[PDB]
């Protein structure tokens, strides 16, 4: 590992150039904890390893969901490799629950006020003035430029939407551990190579407020250190145990709590191309997808036996029925399983207007749903599993963001061809 | 409570007439455990309370799912009130896993062979000949008559289907406790008042095989007592602890592990009638259902804020979009949530052929599904929640049985109008 | 097997007659032999068609010949003779009735299949003037097929004319009709249900390998 010059150093991290890696840097954590802009600073042994472990797990989680993130890989106990960014000097905060500075700036609001949707705020980075709140209008008027990207209305709107999405993903991911994510702070930078705005810096135990069972008095985050009247050695051991508590649970956010499976049943091997599109699209949400050939019309006995194989092994299953012309496979399956059935018929413009009604108009006592897009039927199957699986949910959530970002970028492009 | 005369007494239960309660009886459990046809009999203190508690919990579970069952209520620690039945003298067994007598009657099959779907078998009740297996053809040819109901092809086909459905419901219900329901035995009788075939006798720790983590050596059922080489006082305490283990956990089968909610969003209060039908049908599955008024066309800002309230409180939610004419509410919602959205448009024959396409043909990146039936949209919502909620699943499964039974009954009726 | 003439076990012609003998005598073996000879004589009649079958495909235009060739080919698969005839109900209704009469009049059980594009009058006219079954199998394309099909489907009262869109399907339906009387046609239909089912099982087995 070919380490170059120390680029900068701050309160908790040293950033080094990597001579064998163009556009990449090494972020080495220090055994330092800090708070405020006064003398609250301490050595804390093992903090560097805890910060590194949390950020490395959280960045891998957000990256596997599809959030664009400045993270390459973990590099031992106390560092990580990242794409080099020109950091935007704004703290982006997201709140589910009103506490901390929100109450000070909004006297009359009580602790516990819930934000639907989560509240996003901006703070300009400046220790001299204790990080003052900025409006979107102030950030636009600053006309900041980083690695050649002017930070305008489009870029601010993107960081704002991304902050909400990142919060919701981390919020949903902590829920299975019976922890309430109250709020968080993140920072973005411009990747010096790609010129993309990406989540950067770290997300660690100083970034958020984490309340087991929603109970503030059980707070496990750095607020436990900020709240101390006086820092004693007995006080720092409590803080360290809180950081250890989070370090011991954070890797479980990468694990699937519940199993998911899509079974695509096709009446004919001529509709294989259409079923390959469903299977591929399921792969994008990390949901295993099996293809099976069975006809309701010509082998209804075999359809029910295949159904029984998937009903009988304890794995939650969504069936997707692909039947051309008069669809009996969706209906028959729908009538004989408690699991959901989606008809995704391979309609063409020739007879599709006529064929679709055999999926849509069903006798009473049948729940069978219809989705015409094959990518759509995978997404709907994912949305169903997202109710139980935070990993699938997070891919859906990040995909809503990324698609929205794509529209903003295409509008920005075509707007330049308006002069 | 006015107790009458003792009607019957067997190895483990006494049946008493209730003088104020026509067509109901009291089944009093005894502190007796037995095995085989031979001298394996023991007094075991608290067995009566454990048997009564298990059957009372299991019968309430099956009854609340919609399985027709001879159970009224628990009546203290050691008895229960039931509708009086003329018992059909057949033991109905269902197997997920090959063990016990299946291996003896099918040499070459290995322990652990899985049945898809679960295997149903009939045994005629006769201690003299160790309960010989009967075919369906033998039971039909017996021309049994109980409380005036001749047991024919229809009645046998009903008991056989009911046995599979009861087993699958109990199998699904034990899964969240990490217990494998291997197999079970049940008996049916004819309710002397209604003349309906109903599950009767008991389902207790003698009725099934229960393997924690699928591990036969951790068996918690009465097989632990059958297997003992010789019955010692130390041997009976181990059996008692197995029965106590089941007694403790059986009550958790009545508890919902996961929360469910349907939110029905309507573009106009003129579509209220249609939304009332969705809400009523959701009530049948025990799923709370909220009605909300919002227009994507006229109040899209408000649609997103309402969406956020239900996204934000940690409760798994299915949205049902009810918009007449050009449905924008399904699409908009679908594009802005990771939760499932179902369009259930209030189509009439006037313009329904034209309006439906606004739900069906969507831009890429939308998983929005379509269900035309309002009862159907609730059932689909139930099927989605049934992947996580064994109580919802069980109502869907019992509904498949009951619907099938009522077709058999209607066919039997119209067949009389053909002679 | 066990073979009972008139469903009468006491007339059993199979080897059960030999299994049942208390003791095997020379007189006992001659009775068994006669039972075997009875079956030997009659087994050859199982290969013979008891009833005659014919499909007549009437086409309004020789441009629909391709579509009629598919009906005739598919009829050949069931061992049913199939004749093609050209007649228009619109332009030669007198001739349509005379052609109908040739096939009504020679004692051979016949199913008529009417192939008329656009406004199908040939199915209806034929249906109204014969006691034999008529099937409309119109040569629909996606251009105007949604509009044309209704001329086969919505008929005045007193017409039994049926519709089958598939040309192979119209032959199979014709076969099913003859299968009520002809055990050879029936047996091809029955074996075809098996073979189709077997090939689904085989295709499912193949695609299951592409899932591990
Ligand atoms: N991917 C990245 N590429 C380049 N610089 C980065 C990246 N991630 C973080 N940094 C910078 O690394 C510097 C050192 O971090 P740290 O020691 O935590 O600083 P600090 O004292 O918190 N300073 P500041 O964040 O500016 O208030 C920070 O100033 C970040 O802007
Ligand atoms: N709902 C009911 N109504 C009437 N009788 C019932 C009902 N449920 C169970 N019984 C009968 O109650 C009797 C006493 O049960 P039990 O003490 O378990 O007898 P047993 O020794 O197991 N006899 P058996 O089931 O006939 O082999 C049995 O004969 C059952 O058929
Ligand atoms: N961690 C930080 C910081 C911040 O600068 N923190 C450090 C400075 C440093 O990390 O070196 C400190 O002084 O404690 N600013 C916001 N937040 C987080 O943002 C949400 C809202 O915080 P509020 O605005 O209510 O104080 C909560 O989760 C904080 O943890
Ligand atoms: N409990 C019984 C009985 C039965 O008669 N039980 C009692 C009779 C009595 O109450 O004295 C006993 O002797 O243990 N028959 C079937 N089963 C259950 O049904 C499935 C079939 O078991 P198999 O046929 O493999 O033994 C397994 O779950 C048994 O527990
Ligand atoms: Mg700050
Ligand atoms: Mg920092
Ligand atoms: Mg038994
Ligand atoms: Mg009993």
């Amino acid at each position: 590992l070919n380490i170059g010059k120390k680029l900068y150093e701050g309160k908790t991290k040293e950033v080094y150039e990597l001579l064998d890696s163009p556009g990449k840097v090494l972020l080495q954590s220090k055994d330092q904890i800090t708070a405020g802009n006064a003398a609250r600073k301490n050595h804390l042994e093992g903090k560097a390893a805890i910060s590194n472990k949390i950020t490395s797990c959280i960045f891998q989680l957000l990256q596997e969901a599809g959030i664009k993130t400045a993270f390459t890989r973990k590099c031992g106990e106390t560092a990580f490799i990242a794409p080099q960014c020109e950091m935007i000097p704004i703290e982006w905060v997201c709140r589910r629950i009103a506490t901390g500075s929100f109450l000070k700036r909004n006297p009359g609001v009580k602790e516990g006020y819930k934000f639907y949707p989560p509240k996003v705020e901006l703070f300009f980075k400046d220790d001299a003035n204790n990080d003052p709140q900025w409006s979107e209008e102030q950030l636009i008027a600053a006309k900041f430029c980083f690695a050649g990207l002017l930070i305008g209305q489009t870029e601010v709107d993107i960081m704002s939407h991304a902050t909400q999405a990142i919060f919701e993903i981390l919020e949903k991911s902590w829920l299975p551990q019976n922890c309430t994510l109250v709020d968080m702070k993140i920072e973005f930078g411009v990747d010096v190579t790609t010129k993309e705005i990406v989540l950067a810096d770290v997300i660690d135990n100083d970034s958020w407020r984490l309340w087991p069972s929603g109970d503030r008095s059980q707070q496990k985050d750095k607020q436990s250190y900020r709240d101390l009247k006086e820092v004693t050695p007995e006080g720092l051991q409590m803080v360290k145990k809180n950081f250890e508590w989070v370090a011991e649970r954070v890797e479980l956010l990468l694990k699937s709590e519940s199993q998911c499976r899509v079974v695509v049943l096709m009446g004919s091997t001529s509709d294989l191309g259409h079923c390959e599109k469903i299977k591929k699209a399921c792969g994008n949400f990390g949901i295993p997808c099996e293809l099976r050939v069975t006809s309701a019309h010509k082998g209804p006995d075999e359809t029910l036996r295949i159904k029984a194989e998937y009903e009988g092994d304890g794995i939650p299953t969504v069936f997707v029925a692909v039947a051309g012309r008069s669809n009996g496979l969706g209906p028959v399956m729908s009538g004989n399983t408690a699991y959901p059935v989606i008809s995704c018929p391979p309609l063409t413009p020739d007879w599709g207007v006529q064929d679709v009604w055999s999926s849509l108009r069903l006798p009473s006592g049948l729940g069978c749903s219809t989705v015409l897009s094959p990518e759509g039927s995978a997404q709907f199957a994912a949305q169903i599993f997202g109710l139980s699986n935070h990993l699938v949910w997070s891919k859906l959530r990040a995909s809503i963001l990324n698609t929205w970002i794509s529209l903003k970028q295409a509008d920005k492009k075509i707007r330049e061809c308006n002069l």
